[PDB]
């Protein structure tokens, strides 16, 4: 509903009808989630007559519960996303390969008191030592043989530099598929 705080980072369609997406670019990640890879995607609810009744802006990285044109009922949630974070998504499949990710110099491990799980977090300029000031932490994507994977149709090996405070979701050597979130960038409080 709208009584919840979650309604802020999700789209619970109001009436029954069909979903109409425009300027949408998507990809299925290894979690079987349909991920929005465009920055200008808008989601509309179309009634039985082809008329628009609802219109929403969908953020980059949001997961779509259903593809374009799918039918839906009122109250149903069709899109979900992290509102306090910004995702860095890989465009290609392969394996994650750390470069310039050094503990105490460019990254540090932060544990969640409650769940005991942990994440590597990139240190911002300040938090960085002198020796690590000039390094540029990044996630390079390589294949099974350890060779580079090029960004679709170029000579640009896929490498994703990480900004300070970014929270790493996939660590060294982990297998990934296009669409997977490599890291999440926290907001300024």
């Amino acid at each position: 509903g709208s009584h919840m705080a979650a309604a802020e980072s999700s789209i619970q369609v109001k009436n029954k009808g069909s979903i109409k997406l425009s300027n949408v670019k998507s990809v299925v990640n290894s979690s079987g989630k349909l991920v929005i890879t465009s920055r200008n995607t808008e989601l509309k609810l179309i009634d039985e007559f082809g008329r628009t009744k609802e219109s929403y802006k969908v953020p980059y990285g949001a997961v779509l519960a259903k593809g374009d044109g799918e039918q839906v009922a009122g109250g149903e949630t069709v899109a979900n996303w992290d509102p306090h974070t910004m995702p860095v998504i890989t465009e290609v499949s392969g394996f994650v390969r750390f470069t310039d990710m050094i503990d105490g110099q460019t990254i540090t491990r932060q544990t969640d008191e409650l769940t005991g799980l942990s994440s590597l977090v990139v240190l911002d300029s300040a938090e960085r030592t002198a020796g690590g000031k000039d390094l540029r932490p990044a996630l390079k994507i390589v294949d099974a043989q350890g060779n580079d994977v090029l960004i679709p149709g170029t000579d640009m090996p896929a490498q994703y530099f990480l900004p300070g405070k970014a929270i790493v979701q996939l660590e060294d050597g982990v297998q990934i598929s296009s669409g997977d979130t490599l890291a999440r960038i926290p907001q300024e409080s």
